[PDB]
């Protein structure tokens, strides 16, 4: 099974998965002198107000929200994008320390932590025939740096213990995604993948300019989490991040100058 150890981690990937040595695979290094403002790019239109939260989950690789996505309930628009998105689920990637744990880099800069909330069009019709079409999908970027406390990140963090092994998973309803999202919507956008398997090249990237702040202790409990599932050797999820892929005939651009 792929993962992020020595013997199956990021290296390996192609092996099962070729399309790992695409034309458009993710993350990359966002080179922010390189990044062309686009002033024809729109604002960024989130619409969260009716989002419903189902589950937590530890899925071995990450922990997930999972939203109900059966009605435009939470959505994004605008931007980049042509038509609407539903959001779907968001999860994490981060460190086993605080200078590395971001997929994707600023100017070589890594980050604690990186949140990515995933959408899929709607003329697609569901998810899995969204990951199959080269705009299906559309997920929204935003970088963790360690410092002072997200208070809307705390209900997350307090039932990490409830799924600290593979495959467990617990309600998690009434969870409001505007609490993680910093104040400017300002950001950058390329097209690209899924950053896990299957690696499907199906991804509009929107990278949020502005980082939020967590806490040392917030951060601290995504590390006590297990790859592994119960009654298996302990392996601590850390470091379940995908370095940097090359950019090939991929130009970055920013909607802000
Ligand atoms: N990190 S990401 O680019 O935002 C991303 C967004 C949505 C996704 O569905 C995946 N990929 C995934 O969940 N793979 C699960 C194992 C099945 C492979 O057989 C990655
Ligand atoms: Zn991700």
């Amino acid at each position: 099974h792929w993962g992020y150890g020595k013997h199956n981690g990021p290296e390996h990937w192609h092996k099962d998965f070729p399309i790992a040595k695409g034309e458009r695979q993710s993350p990359v290094d966002i080179d922010t002198h390189t990044a062309k403002y686009d002033p024809s790019l729109k604002p960024l239109s989130v619409s969260y107000d009716q989002a419903t939260s189902l589950r937590i989950l530890n899925n071995g690789h990450s922990f997930q929200v999972t939203f109900d996505d059966s009605q435009d309930k939470a959505v994004l628009k605008g931007g980049p994008l042509d038509g609407t998105y539903r959001l779907l689920q968001f999860h994490f990637h981060w460190g086993s320390l605080d200078g590395q744990g971001s997929e994707h880099t600023v100017d070589k800069k890594k980050y604690a932590a990186e949140l990515h909330l995933v959408h899929w069009n709607t003329k697609y019709g569901d998810v899995g025939k969204a990951v199959q079409q080269p705009d299906g999908l559309a997920v929204l970027g935003i970088f963790l740096k360690v410092g002072s406390a997200k208070p809307g990140l705390q209900k997350v963090v307090d039932v990490l213990d409830s799924i600290k092994t593979e495959g467990k998973s617990a309600d998690f309803t009434n969870f409001d995604p505007r609490g993680l999202l910093p104040e400017s919507l300002d950001y950058w956008t390329y097209p690209g993948s899924l950053t896990t398997p299957p690696l499907a090249e199906c991804v509009t990237w929107i990278v949020l300019k502005e980082p939020i702040s967590v806490s040392s202790e917030q951060v601290l409990k995504f590390r006590k989490l297990n790859f592994n599932g119960e009654g298996e050797p302990e392996e601590l999820m850390v470091d379940n991040w995908r370095p940097a892929q090359p950019l090939k005939n991929r130009q970055i651009k920013a909607s802000f100058k």
